[PDB]
């Protein structure tokens, strides 16, 4: 009544109008397919960080990726989507108008080429990828119940505000003119500096794997590293290629850039390791460099000329390779790989987007930008820096607050203090905890949860 | 001659007309993509049931999934497609009009938005998923040759009639008005009660893993469980999202519902295990609950409001978690996990579809239904029950007949009697059977087939 | 200026025209999705050939697949795409007009339904699949630096000319009328006869695994075989289904043919092994037969009637199964599995395409061909043979030249002579090479590179 297209609410009355008439069907199919591709990045993250670990984590990140898929999907439905995309928000956050996805259907989303329900599906996968990056960064000696509560809180007050600034209709970074093609701020920079907060507050200090003359690479499972890198590179075609919101050839241009950045990242990191080790070929390094290039190109893929995409592989791979060495200077391992690849890599890619963004690349599908230094729009570089500094500041500070507030509450503390922690070898010889005898997550039906040596 | 569009046979003469003009190209692309996604559910099933097993099966279900992909694809081409979709069928079964896919091309299928050749591709994947569920349920001490003959027969006289009732142009459940969005009857309820027939006739009785005080969860391979659950959740976007037959936003609505049902299923099952074990976190339980929610939402995903999708996770996860305990009461393990998740989960989801189905959800793409209790269409619940009872009755009874008839034929008996079965340790010390020395399917080039201790 | 559609160069001025208006959006979405699917075939190849190996390769092919993805993507961007698709080529090779993908954007590609940038993405995946087939065939005792230089050279002077003959605007096989639906010449025949050149020049002679009474199947990892076969069959829907360049139902017809050829290949090979071993069921054989059928149907999938697709499974599976026995006659293992499946299988499929190709199958999307023996176009068979003989001759001869020229240059030699090769057990007891103590690529951070026993 008349139920015709409103652009608001559900978008119109399905008994009176065909809400699909507002959208190009092929735009919708590509973003639906891209959503399925982003979903498999979630176990990709878990396999990557399970395999790279120089310590045997009690919690298996391949399994924890499914936990994170569950918690993130519930959080997004409950209020995460609304806090980012309620079409009635301020410049810093949305509202609860779409609580429990009420009225999320056929109105054109902030990306006008797809309806709200499809943009909800797609952008929910980005929230889930960020959740498993965060669970991966903070997984060492984590308690599972507190970890799930932590992810729910962290998505609500760290991810959703930064996403709003980046993508929301009134978000202040959008208005400023900062460029972030595929969510490098909300996913990579954000999770990387949240990882850093974990590292400096809850990570183990003077860690035996980061202390003295110890190997930079000493992986738990190379096959897990490679399988994770496979799922991540495969899924990144949806992550970057879908960030146009349409079926135009800017989507395929973005995919070419993504593949070439991954390829030149992997080769660059391996070559850097070859110089730095005196002639060894680093299995871990090739995979880390592919990830550095994928992270590097994320803010840029739909904005930069194809030949510059090799720079988004080369330069993040070099800078991140040396960032990992900071684990030695701090003597801290926990959380630091996620910070090195996603935090440093995300900062570097965002910065370089202000150099190489081109108005004629964006205009492949009609997208209008001032451009970067390629267009002599010199001010663009400061817009990038303002966004990166704001994301890093908010993620680091608020994550720190959550971690330290939970640490003060005994049943929410995410990581026990060691003097509180009964060893699994001793739990096993108690009958109530005999299942700790099996310390191999491939056969144990139960998570080897940290237990307070107070019962 | 004139070769114009007939709606029958091949659909028209390709030298005179463009058969593609009848269809929206984006509808076709989504259903083609959805078909590829359903295909990877096939190894998903195999990995899931290989990993969950409390017994070391001689036949590897990850490998047997490829066997099932082969046998199902051949059966579907030979006559399975025709028995379901020959456009000239009765109310209980189709015909042999499309034997060896004769004349399967460009006529609009029973789903009018895609042509016959594409609907054949898509629906053939559902048959294959059901084949590996059945091979998984009956895999313990199976003989491979008899198993392949069994699957061919079972698809023909169990799957294809139930599929016809559910999807065929004249199928009686269609006419009755029963709702089954994505094939929960033909795939899940059907395979689950066929599994039950296996369990009660050919499964081992007084089984040491189900007898006395034994662990409910004792998995063969947690990594296989998790990888299977990954492929299943990823592929389920095609399974449910493609069941609209089109590129409309009802497809994406169905995907949101599927993801939220999986997410709330996984968390619910894990929480139930946490209460029931006194505080342990169940690795197996999280994955089983995701599957219970995916099964639960299958008949409902394109029919129910988004906020009700959490109920299709919560309630199947609870009921299935207690259904698994029935393995203790019966002291039978073999076949029972497939019955618990797909049979019980499929029944519960189908039942709840009669409660929560809504005419305004179906109408997102113009689909016309009376609705469920959400529309005060109280009679809908009895239509659901009639379908579930008919599927369970046919699958249980006819599977029982096939299994017991094959058991009476020495060269077709699917599972040897134990008193007929030479132990692999003794075969190994015979020179003709020395390859039984390697009882690990990761390195053995040969299936460790059960051998009659009569040669 | 006027910047309107030119059909050349970038295709027009993005500030004046919408280059996307030239293309059906759903055609573009399917080819973008198909590109992502071909990408996962790359690790598919690596897992397959890592798992089938009867020798423990020091270089892990699952990891080397990512290396090959990197080197192939760079080579394609640098000049590989231009050497195949520069719209200004001769009848044997392209040019450097699109060096570093200059001007590759919105002009219609040689496949007029997609733009250059998308055809570049798609066809680059075929180059990468061929790169990992070649790295797999030559992986035994390979040195990694020389291998990467070899792949770059081999793509440039073996792959790119054969691809040009097959797909280029003026390619001589195109003009002759040879049929090759999905690149069976450039990918399978080419890599298979390049593998053969490796086998006969650099492979080990009188090899203990191929000499005397030794098992035909003795795999390194059955799970790797199965996972590789999963990724290959899943990805082949993009490989074959995308080779129409469009969203028509010829794409879905091609997928039905691909699935049925894989299915009948797998069953046929397993049955042949069952007869030939006296009743054993071959795990490796089922997977090899699926690959033989996938290779067999590649030149044919969009050209032959559905019922003939079973012949593209049966006949390649039989001929390839006996081709593998040639490893016994030669007493050579290295490289020969890639030749047997891709070289022999590719030749057989190409040959049979001249028998079974049908003008009424091609015309499903308007494609015009004379047809094969199904249309009494008897000359078609000689066109197939001319292409297969030219591909095999060029690939074998030029690969031989590259391998033997690199062998003469000490720092480029791909495989050390054994008398040059220090054993890993002795390297380990040197302090500079102690990391050779860990000969298991699952935990070693470094490739176990062959070292000259001269330092």
């Amino acid at each position: 009544m008349s139920g015709q297209f409103t652009g608001t609410g559900t978008g119109g009355d399905v008994f009176k109008v065909d809400l699909n008439e507002q959208f190009d069907r092929a735009d919708m199919v590509w973003i639906g397919t891209a959503s399925v591709l982003v979903w498999i990045m979630i176990p990709g993250v878990g396999l990557l960080y399970s395999g790279i670990s120089r310590k045997k984590h009690a919690l298996s990140l391949m399994w924890a990726a499914l936990m994170a898929a569950c918690v993130a999907a519930f959080q997004w439905f409950w209020w995460g989507y609304s806090l980012v995309f309620a079409h009635n928000g301020s410049v810093f956050l949305g509202t609860l108008q779409n609580f429990c996805l009420k009225d999320v259907l056929g109105a054109p989303s902030i990306v006008k080429t797809v309806p709200d329900i499809l943009f909800c599906l797609y952008q929910g996968m980005f929230a889930a990828v960020t959740a498993i990056l965060m669970a991966g960064a903070g997984c060492e000696r984590a308690r599972l119940g507190p970890m799930m509560v932590f992810l729910f809180i962290w998505l609500t007050v760290v991810y959703c505000p930064i996403a709003y600034w980046t993508w929301g209709g009134n978000g202040w970074l959008v208005s400023l003119g900062a460029l972030d093609f595929a969510g490098g701020g909300p996913v990579h920079e954000n999770s990387g500096f949240a990882a850093l907060a974990y590292s400096l507050w809850l990570g183990k200090r003077h860690d035996p794997v980061a202390k003295g003359k110890v190997p930079k690479y000493k992986p738990h499972s190379v096959s897990s590293i490679v399988m994770g890198t496979i799922f991540l590179w495969f899924g990144w075609y949806g992550f970057a290629g879908g960030s146009t919101g349409n079926s135009s050839m800017r989507s395929w241009y973005a995919c070419v850039n993504t593949n070439l950045a991954a390829a030149t990242g992997g080769l660059t990191w391996m070559l850097v390791d070859w110089f730095r080790t005196g002639g060894k070929w680093s299995t871990v390094g090739l995979c880390m460099g592919a990830i550095a290039g994928l992270v590097g190109i994320t803010p840029a893929a739909g904005y930069v000329p194809v030949y510059t995409s090799v720079i988004f592989g080369i330069v993040p791979a070099i800078i991140c390779n040396f960032a990992v060495d900071l684990k030695d200077l701090l003597q801290i391992d926990d959380g630091m790989d996620v910070w090195a690849l996603h935090g440093v890599g995300g900062f570097v890619g965002n910065f370089m987007t202000g150099l190489f963004a081109a108005d004629y690349v964006a205009m492949i599908d009609g997208t209008e930008i001032d451009g970067g230094w390629m267009n002599h729009h010199w001010k663009q570089l400061g817009y990038q820096l303002a966004g990166s500094c704001a994301v890093a500041a908010w993620s680091f500070t608020v994550t720190s607050i959550i971690l330290l507030a939970m640490d003060r509450i005994p049943f929410l503390r995410i990581r026990l203090h060691e003097d509180e922690e009964m060893l699994g070898t001793d739990l096993a010889q108690i009958g109530e905890y005999a299942y700790y005898a099996d310390d191999d997550p491939e056969t144990n039906p139960y998570v080897l949860e940290p237990i307070r040596s107070t019962t």
